């Protein structure tokens, strides 16, 4: 079960969400990033290192934005066959951890976007268009790990796709 501090890392951002990996590192899905702004979280862009590839966006800030947090491991994709939790927040405030059995990493073209992503089967509650950037996480021993951010789902909703770090 995900504890409150972990949920407190899931953050409304743009047209979806993003996730504080550490006091200084925030990840989200590229296409939810708001366009035509000069600052994220009150910091100007000249102050932020931004790595974007394949619908995976990473901000590294120059100050501690969330000093209440410890740093967590960010993996380059989820281990195939691991059951992750998708830490979905809804605009209502409802928390919706969705269990997903992760599959293979793959390049994909989704409505024209190059997605470096990982498919998963949802294990009735699905994702919605407002959920992108929600983190995919799992517990390894005693610690939670993050491995992707929500990016797409199929028409039925039974299969989801998170973007993963190169």
């Amino acid at each position: 079960h995900a504890p409150p501090t972990l949920w407190s890392r899931v953050t409304k951002f743009g047209s979806g969400w993003g996730f504080w990996v550490s006091p200084t590192v925030f990840i989200t899905t590229t296409h939810v990033v708001p366009t035509g702004v000069k600052e994220f979280f009150g910091e100007p862009l000249s102050s932020i290192a931004i790595h974007q590839a394949g619908e995976f966006t990473q901000f590294r800030f120059s100050k501690k934005m969330r000093p209440d947090l410890t740093g967590m491991v960010l993996e380059e994709g989820c281990p195939e066959g691991t059951v992750c939790s998708v830490l979905i927040k809804r605009d209502s405030g409802e928390l919706l951890p969705l269990a997903v059995r992760m599959g293979a990493i793959a390049s994909m073209r989704i409505q024209g976007r190059l997605v470096h992503g990982q498919s998963g089967m949802l294990l009735d509650l699905g994702t919605i268009p407002g959920d992108c950037g929600a983190p995919y996480v799992h517990k390894r021993g005693n610690d939670w790990v993050v491995c992707g951010v929500h990016a797409a789902a199929t028409k039925s909703g039974n299969t989801v796709v998170c973007a993963v770090q190169a």
